[PDB]
């Protein structure tokens, strides 16, 4: 059982590593931080030279790393970007693509998150496989690190699977994380640091924002956040708090301080008690050395960590995301131009809280985020919301007639605005 | 326990029975032919003599029953509806509003019919419940009949439960579909014969979709069904089969019909093995008959059956649901301007499948059913969608990308719609 003596024969270079992926066949990667830049730049040049083309690459969350290499706009005839949810890298590309004759530069695949795994493995299927990893321990394992997502179930039915050893990459505990070397098919190296979540600044309102939804939060709370500054900014507020537990889709900065900090312990929670659980997760540097071999943290696969009857086991589960709109109804919307998983299983769980908050205004106090109706499909339905906030305060929508809805949602736009969106409910006759 | 003492300590008569119910209190009646037409008379005459205001009455799918005695348009000022889902009936009333000099005569409670026991029982409060039942038994027993739905629930959870007694309601065994005489705060007599869904008529398209639906029927496939003749119409080329289950939301005749014809066994199901499990039934006085006294046929409350991690564990789920609508993406729209529960949990059914089904035109070949994209909110999100299938064939959306999903959808169109929905496409850039 040598380990060293396959992974020597298995390191290569991205070239070589990349060389045999044939043209037509469907790639998938890491999510975020997990993509593999040196597996990508060689697959980008490749492209590049006409070598290889008519490849689908299938994939979640997007960065610069795929965005700047083959994800450029110049090689899309030869790649094509089959993005299962819209970032700013993809809406780039749909810009320039329509500033060029509007042509379709990006196929969008609709899909439910938390079935992903089964989307790529069984219903679309995927060839090549390609993700950063840590480096081989001396058992012959290397780790997903921050990724678990889909990653950890493609990686084992892609017929090829290819990873970037990176030093910089946290040893991370998971179901699946952990990769056998004789599971992996070619090994490039490349020590750089991992990319980052931008900290952007608590706006004014967050605090009073943050300090509604702190009294939402009961004793042993249950934690899922989304990505974003008002999130991690109501971790702030829970520094006060003990015996939490993290049952989370992403892990972010906020949480794992409160990791570091020992207000998060798991041990109120009915499942993968004592360990918080994510199924990816993004932020800084520091983050991300902190999560180097820690022993009380574990990510799980998506279709297991967004999965409501699963999220619904703990007790006091608390979901707490943002949205752009709220409308009259009130819907959600989330969208510039997968949290419903949490929207759902916060609520079945007992005790449970689904709270979507959001700044009631923006543009300096000129354009008012509380509308009459989103135009037109929603991120979260009506039906599904449960507590909305603004820095006006909260409500709980469930059992709510769309009058009782309509007036309470008013009452948590900025006062400049309750009354033309009383004059837009009375039209629409929701009052 | 003597039942006789007690039977006459509660029985009374309708006027009796509702004339403590409080003003300003909130009301709920069992589904459909559960609603109790003399127990509703004595309460839209209290309505009527000005004796009652302010009452909330909180339901789901509303029969003529309700529609001419408390729901009234006389009355919508005493007697107020907070329907949890817009039907025929309230659909009038809100016409009469609008030309009424634009009053609001319907209050909409938009909800989960899944999450309707504690909605009703938590979230808003019944303080009455009215339903009708079956006769008492020797042990003191009346039974639900066609009825389980939210009303198991509601008949426990309402602070006063009021029968009415029909003999020509089924005695129907069930989760919690007994209820004790113990637990009956009054009752009245009423022998009258169920209503009765209208069997419509088939039109010609339902002839070759139920061709094509049937070959998607598996083996031991454990069904669900919409009402409706396309339904109705599948049940009959299902007629040769074996060993088949039923856990549907609805009983209908077509699913009577296959348990008469001795296809239907549960056999194959994992959970409830051996009897048929619905929410509540609909159909025509031959079907209420057959139900009573079967034991072979449980009703189970909404919370169990259309849980869909529930319906999950069925193998081989099929859950057939028809829609008035479907766009390019195709998101679906069954209204005119509860089987979603189905849609996820029989996809996530191992070897489940979700059809969803449609004539590909209306008004004698005039209008497309198939259209560019629906207008406001839709019924079937995109992400959720399935199989769709019209009398064209069927397609599996999972996986495929918004341009594939638009080739193949239209493909599914009449021919005559094909190049507009083709132009479409592509002004939406969904090519």
């Amino acid at each position: 059982m040598d380990i060293r003596a396959l992974y020597d024969e298995k390191l290569t270079t991205p070239e070589e590593a990349v060389s045999s992926i044939a043209s037509g066949s469907h790639l998938s990667m890491g999510m975020f931080a997990a993509e593999p830049p040196a597996l990508l730049k060689a697959l980008a040049d490749r492209a590049t030279r006409g070598d290889i083309g008519d490849l689908r690459v299938y994939y979640f969350e997007t960065a610069k790393i795929a965005g700047d290499t083959i994800l450029r706009y110049e090689l899309n005839n030869r790649i094509k970007p089959y993005s299962m949810f819209v970032t700013a890298v993809e809406r780039a590309l749909i810009r320039r693509g329509i500033e060029d004759g509007g042509r379709k530069v990006v196929n969008y695949v609709p899909s439910n998150f938390h079935q992903a795994p089964r989307l790529l493995a069984e219903e679309i299927g995927i060839d090549t496989f390609m993700h950063t990893v840590s480096p081989m321990d001396c058992h012959g394992y290397f780790s997903l690190g921050v990724g678990n997502d889909y990653s950890s179930r493609i990686a084992r039915s892609a017929r090829r699977f290819i990873v970037e050893v990176n030093r910089y990459m946290p040893r991370v505990q998971g179901e699946a994380a952990a990769i056998h070397i004789s599971e992996v098919d070619a090994i490039v190296e490349n020590h750089v640091p991992l990319i980052e979540m931008p900290v952007r600044s608590a706006i004014p309102e967050y605090t009073s924002i943050s300090h509604i939804i702190a009294d939402l939060v009961p004793d042993g709370a249950c934690l899922q956040m989304g990505v974003g500054a008002l999130p991690n900014l109501v971790c702030g507020v829970l520094k006060d708090r003990n015996d939490l537990g993290i049952h989370t889709e992403v892990l972010n900065p906020g949480l794992v301080d409160l990791i570091r900090r020992g207000v998060v312990t798991n041990q109120r929670k009915t499942l993968d008690r004592g360990r918080s659980v994510f199924t990816f997760a993004m932020g800084q540097q520091e983050m991300y050395e902190y999560l180097n071999d820690h022993p009380a943290i574990f990510s799980r696969p998506v279709d297991y960590v967004n999965d409501p009857h699963i999220i619904a086991q703990n007790d006091n589960v608390v979901s707490i995301n943002a949205t752009l709109q709220i409308d009259l109804t009130g819907a959600c919307n989330s969208e510039h131009m997968g949290q419903l998983d949490f929207v759902r299983g916060a609520y079945a769980s007992k005790g449970g809280r689904s709270i979507i908050a959001t700044p009631s205004t923006a543009a300096k106090g000129t354009v008012s985020r509380i509308i009459p109706r989103i135009d037109g499909p929603v991120t979260t339905p009506r039906i599904d919301t449960h507590y909305i906030v603004t820095e006006f305060g909260a409500v709980n929508l469930k059992g709510l007639s769309s009058t009782e809805r309509a007036l309470r949602i008013i009452e948590l736009a900025h006062p400049d605005f309750r009354d033309e969106l009383t004059q837009a409910a009375k039209k629409m006759h929701l009052i």
